[PDB]
């Protein structure tokens, strides 16, 4: 017979189980030097782990802040997505449903909340994401106040995991970078490097009928464990296949983001999530919008380039040949009424594209 991911054997033979430190691979790194200097130099192709909140510009309730607070912030009729892991399948119930379950003492079950979302609560003026994800990311720099479709609704989730509690590798949609802050208890992260054969794999383990019975790390040479706990910070890089171990009742805080560093990395992300076509909780929405918006933004800069003579940067230049490529691709005849949804108003794909093609030749002649 085959383990089945999640369940309880699982849990054991995985807590039992060695795995490299992320010692060779994860930064720890002072709140106050996470600056857009340090990103740059270093291009974000690791996780960052920050010790202790001083200087990130987290704001997050004091750790006395618990689960029935959530209750009461979030609300208790809210409907959640809940994630049964010893059967590896999700449902739905009220919040407050899921409360009761959790201060319950007779727990069979183990069961999490890992994508409430309560930008749209009154738990939301509780929890800022630090300050150097509103510099990278996109959404926060480029998409309008008063845009016509709505912002990617994936800034400020709640986790709450009981003790047991497993995630599966994943890649978190449209290879978006995240934000990880343990309010208490902690979490294991197991991290993989998204080498171009680890994604490969990756994207054919997931399609494969018996997932669920295959542990992704015997496949990978290094699969890294990463404890984050209470109070620490964790930045996961664009494209970075990682699950996690919750190994007491945990709280935590998280966000999701895109930035001009992995504009690679993030198209790779969602072409693999394109063809796989599983979708589920953390799904990133109008990651194309966020694209489009983007663009729009580098065409700006190349025009304003000249005004200061000042070249744009060649991450920045590649970044936007990439995204022209992927803008190609969303609009020729026979790509979709799906890709015409997520365009923003006033835009003009065939001249924005025409345009950025001038202005990345423009550039590269220098």
């Amino acid at each position: 017979k085959p383990v089945q991911n999640g369940s309880q054997l699982f849990i054991k033979e995985l807590r039992s189980r060695t795995f490299p430190s992320a010692e060779d691979v994860v930064a720890r790194v002072p709140g106050s030097q996470l600056t857009l200097g340090y990103m740059e130099e270093h291009g974000f192709t690791e996780p960052i782990l920050v010790p202790k909140k001083d200087g990130l510009g987290l704001a997050v309730p004091a750790p006395t802040f618990y689960v029935s607070d959530v209750e009461n912030y979030v609300g208790p009729e809210r409907s959640v997505d809940v994630t049964d892991v010893t059967k590896q399948k999700d449902c739905k119930m009220k919040l407050k449903e899921f409360v009761d379950y959790y201060y319950s003492t007779n727990r069979k079950r183990v069961l999490n909340v890992t994508n409430l979302e309560f930008s749209d609560t009154r738990m939301s003026s509780f929890v800022e994401p630090p300050d150097i994800v509103k510099k990278l990311s996109w959404v926060e720099n480029y998409w309008p106040d008063d845009a016509l479709l709505a912002k990617p609704k994936v800034t400020k989730y709640c986790l709450i995991c009981v003790k047991d509690s497993y995630t599966d590798f994943h890649i978190d949609s449209g290879g978006a970078s995240a934000w990880y802050h343990v309010l208490k208890g902690e979490k294991t992260f197991y991290l993989i490097r998204p080498a171009s054969a680890n994604i490969s794999l990756y994207e054919r383990w997931r399609s494969a009928s018996n997932h669920s019975e295959m542990f992704f790390a015997d496949q990978v040479d290094k699969c890294y464990k990463c404890i984050v706990k209470q109070g620490q910070t964790l930045f996961i890089p664009s494209g970075w296949i990682y699950a996690t171990l919750t190994p007491v009742d945990c709280l935590a805080f998280a966000g999701h983001f895109l930035h001009s560093l992995s504009v690679e990395m993030q198209m790779r992300a969602y072409e693999v999530e394109r063809r796989l076509k599983l979708g589920s909780l953390t799904q990133f929405p109008n990651f194309e919008t966020a694209c489009w918006y983007m663009g729009k933004h580098l065409l700006e800069a190349f025009k304003g380039s000249h005004k200061s003579g000042k070249q744009l940067p060649p991450h920045l230049v590649q970044g936007a040949k990439i995204l022209n490529g992927a803008f190609r691709s969303w609009t020729k005849k026979q790509a979709l009424a799906e890709h015409e949804d997520e365009l923003p108003e006033h835009f003009k794909p065939s001249q924005l594209i025409k345009d950025l093609a001038k202005e990345i030749r423009l550039s590269e002649n220098a």
